[PDB]
């Protein structure tokens, strides 16, 4: 497997979203994640809306802006054999009933697969597979104010995390070496969080914030 590898370079990933006030992480991941296996079947690059998962996966458990899983948003995008594009379901941070259109559907998935709870599987994932949807421990206040380099919480958990996110690959910093490896992860707060809403998770760490605990990518 590579030294360092990056998606956004290929495009796989789409602009930086920002999801306001409302739980619905979840969604940006999931979708996100199915972004880049639509374009890695396809070709094509769509935006994929988030609102239509908010409102219409209850019945997989989802809780709308209460939180909600990725795995529940892939099966009900198998349930409904189909999800609405950003353009026609926009997305307004607030949960709705369901307004899916069957004219609209962009993408579709045939389940889930669950990457097991280390690193190197998650690496060989994201080398071989593509953006792969993780969470992480992010409930501490020092994650609000990232700006820019490795990111490492001493006291994160590896095994509770309460934010879903979206590995879109890996490399190193240059310097002297050991502890210097990161992950690339793409939040949802905006473009003016972070590394223009990017974020250097610690890599290579034993699991630093349970990156590697919760990992899974939808199957096209
Ligand atoms: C997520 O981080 C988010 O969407 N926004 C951050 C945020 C939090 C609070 C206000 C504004 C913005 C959410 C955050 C939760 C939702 C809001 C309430 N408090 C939260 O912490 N994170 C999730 O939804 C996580 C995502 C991960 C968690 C670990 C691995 C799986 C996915 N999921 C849940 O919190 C969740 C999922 C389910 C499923 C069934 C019942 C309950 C439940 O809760």
């Amino acid at each position: 497997a590579p030294r360092s590898v990056d998606w956004r370079e290929k495009g796989y990933v789409t602009p930086v979203k920002n999801q306001g006030q409302c739980g619905s992480c979840w969604a940006f991941s999931a979708t996100g994640a199915l972004e880049g296996q639509m374009f890695r079947k396809t070709g094509r690059l769509i935006s994929l809306s988030e609102q239509n998962l908010v409102d219409c996966s209850g019945p997989q458990g989802n809780e709308g802006c209460n939180g909600g899983l990725m795995d529940y948003a892939f099966q009900y995008v198998q349930d409904n054999g189909g999800l609405d594009s950003e353009e026609s379901y926009p997305y307004e941070a607030t949960e709705e009933s369901c307004k899916y259109n069957p004219k609209y559907s962009v993408a579709n998935d045939t389940g889930f697969v669950d990457i097991p709870k280390q690193e190197k599987a998650l690496m060989k994932a994201v080398a071989t597979v593509g953006p792969i949807s993780v969470a992480i421990d992010a409930g501490h206040e020092s994650f609000l104010f990232y700006k820019e380099g490795i990111y490492f919480e001493p006291d994160c958990s590896s095994e509770d995390m309460d934010h879903g996110v979206l590995v879109v690959g890996y490399g190193f910093e240059s310097t002297e070496s050991d502890n210097n490896k990161y992950w690339l992860v793409k939040n949802s707060w905006g473009e003016e969080w972070g590394m223009g809403g990017y974020v250097k998770m610690a890599k290579d760490r034993r699991n630093h914030c349970g990156i590697a605990s919760a990992a899974s990518y939808p199957t096209v």
